């Protein structure tokens, strides 16, 4: 019944798409095993597996640096993002810019909400595993589930392997499907009822899949999502969702055309690291030979190790100590040059990680170095941004009434770190407006004429703050 | 560096009035300022539209793919109600330009593969009727 | 080439001199201590002998990268621009040119042609100046401002000076700031109509 992109179901083109990323998660693989290999284990690697740690050690430190930086930078613990109200545009529409101030304000109570959620939701760990799966292995779905009531609900991260996305050049056109385990104990009703009409006796126990599969309308419409849980889907899971508000919000790192995802940070660093590693295990490997100690005894001379080893302390033995001699590891010079260059990948890597270093961690230090932190503010804040709004929305936790315009957002972090800069150029004119009180019985100037100029260097608005000809004239005269 | 010159937090354009051309048809100065708290005012919801459609993340890889390599496309699409749109770039690989010894001759053509079945619906009408029936999954040149 | 050289400086080869008499199969077979029959000098390790080649290899690494990091300006806002950024490669002041202007003059047009920034002067064609270093921050008017504000300031302990004129005083430092007050400083006729007005 399914139309285009569905008829042969959510299993077969999760299987088909799975192929197409098998490269990706070969190279995921591969990095996670040059940094800690625990967080992207293979799909066979189970329990009683030991991950081998690696030998450089200076992957995984810069894993976590880079990791709590971006947490640090795209996610602090105050507002990081700021909603737009399209000025000019409202005042047509509006009375007096009192009203405008109070706009600002619900715009403002609109952001403390959408903290107290995201805070109360355990959103920051959640994202800060996503962040470092993205690093390690740039992709990943987050899932955001509809609000219900107050009870904590946190977005459902899901790892590279358990789901597939289809690109075009573009990206425009998506198709993603998420493979889920549920051990038919956390069903939700309507999925358990369904497999067990479909099937005959099940367990509490054993592995139930299901599959999520989200596609593009054959006709110009919206996304289409349903639940596959074997063979059939549920008629309870229905939801059609809009082409922008999508709760599923696939993840990039560095986006390349043509390619659906991928592309991790530490993708483009992997030789350093395969570099390093190799001079340390043989460093390493120096060093264990060198902790053997055996003594070679010339076959010429006059000393028997037997009365040497049958002796107490003191005690003279007859022998020459020339007789006795260790050998040693005298590969030194190879040992300098194999430390020299260790060092210098070293550093170069740890400038890179920047191990070697809000709004300076940032537009500075997460910027010049690491190429683009402000993708991750595209692709993961704006996002979150725009479901957290229109969930809260149908839920009643924020007020919805616009009328006015559409209130932009512009979490984008450098743009947004504290509303912007208006408190800075707010602080500065007030500032400027304090002075030139000792002048203000000078005839020769109009005080009110610096004002509007200072005002319209520092660029602020001035509409209500500073009360211009006539808005004063009714005022004295109302005040009489 | 360049992303943190050419385009700051700051205003980075200024409008200017050419004074003693609006002075002659202006009764006080406090006209001329209020001209320019206008500009300003305009300044302002350019900083605000430049920032509502994360501008800066697809100039900065217009920036970083004209130091690699230095040729740049950008597509301003016409602004339809607040939903934001993002100038699509356009690498190199996907345009191309002809320009005279002056450059003022512009021939530009810029080629995108966007898959049947998120064209726009004026193309995917063009293509279905162009041809037959396109599969949602095959890629069309336009 | 140095990576190379320390990957094959990695290689440890055991070097045993056949005329000796050390037997390797005696020392892997022995735990830690066993005194073994042999001799220290018979055994050697196979080392790279190419260090002052790395030497001159690497002082011409670092004196490329040296001239690549003055050239990249990682060897380092006004400062971030005329000086650093416009000095290691005059490319801030082509692409203001290029990228800024052009940005601001169809992003402008287009929010004309909706209702969201509308203009009606009919008095000039309010040129777009972007030109960032001419106009980093709305140009030199604030501190031409404040620096004439605080001039007009001072004085204020003269002003029963008749000798001195203060209007006088304060167009010619105005005039030498270059800054514009025609609407700021009250003009003979402005202070007289004032003067009038208040009665």
């Amino acid at each position: 019944k399914r139309t285009g992109l569905a008829e042969d179901g959510a299993k077969s083109v999760y299987e088909r798409l799975k192929n197409d990323r098998a490269p990706y998660e070969t190279r995921a693989q591969n990095c996670a095993q040059y940094t800690i290999p625990s967080l992207f284990p293979k799909d066979s690697d189970n329990a009683s597996t030991d991950y081998q740690t690696p030998w450089q050690a200076v992957g995984a430190r810069g894993l976590n640096n880079l990791a709590s930086k971006l947490m640090l930078a795209l996610f602090p613990m105050q507002t990081w993002m700021r909603l737009t109200i399209s000025e000019y545009e409202a005042k047509q529409l509006l009375s007096d810019p009192d009203g405008l101030a109070k706009v600002d304000e619900g715009l403002s109570m609109v952001e403390r909400i959408i903290m107290n959620y995201i805070e109360s939701n355990s959103y920051r760990v959640t994202l800060f595993e996503a962040l470092k799966q993205l690093v390690v292995a740039g992709n990943v779905l987050l899932y955001l589930p509809e609000p219900e009531g107050s009870n904590y609900n946190p977005m459902k991260l899901y790892r590279l392997s358990s789901y597939v996305v289809q690109r075009d050049a573009f990206g425009n056109v998506l198709q993603m499907v998420t493979r889920d385990q549920i051990a038919f104990g956390a069903l939700p009703e309507d999925i358990r009822k369904a497999v067990e009409g479909q099937g005959g006796e099940k367990k509490a126990d054993e592995t139930i899949d299901v599959y999520t599969h989200i596609y593009l309308d054959e006709d110009s419409g919206e996304y289409l999502r349903y639940e596959e849980v074997e063979g059939m889907e549920v008629q309870g899971s229905d939801g059609t969702y809009p082409k922008e508000a999508c709760p599923y919000i696939p993840i990039r790192m560095v986006r390349l055309d043509g390619e659906s995802y991928g592309r991790s940070y530490i993708e483009e660093y992997l030789g350093d690291l395969r570099s390093l590693e190799n001079l340390q295990e043989a460093i390493v490997k120096m060093s264990m030979i060198s902790s053997k100690v055996i003594g070679l005894v010339n076959p010429a001379g006059i000393t028997q190790p037997r009365r040497l080893t049958k002796a107490q302390t003191g005690d003279f033995v007859t022998g020459r100590p020339e007789d006795i001699s260790f050998l040693q590891l005298e590969k030194q010079a190879d040992f300098t040059v194999a430390k020299a260059v260790s060092d210098a990948i070293e550093a170069r890597l740890s400038f890179a990680f920047m191990l070697n270093s809000i709004r300076y961690v940032a537009s500075e230090l997460e910027d010049t170095l690491g190429g683009v932190y402000s993708i991750l503010s595209q692709e993961l804040q704006l996002p979150l941004v725009r479901v957290l709004l229109k969930q809260l929305q149908a839920t009643q936790q924020i007020p919805e009434l616009p009328k006015e315009a559409v209130e932009p957002t512009i979490s984008t972090g450098l743009e947004a770190i504290g509303r912007g800069q208006d408190l800075d150029k707010l602080e500065r004119c007030v500032t400027a407006w304090a002075a030139l009180a000792p002048m203000r019985d000078d005839p020769d100037i109009n005080l009110a004429m610096i004002k509007l100029r200072i005002a319209n260097a520092i660029g602020i608005d001035t509409s209500g703050i500073l009360l211009t000809e006539e808005q004063k004239q009714q005022k004295m005269a109302q005040q009489s």
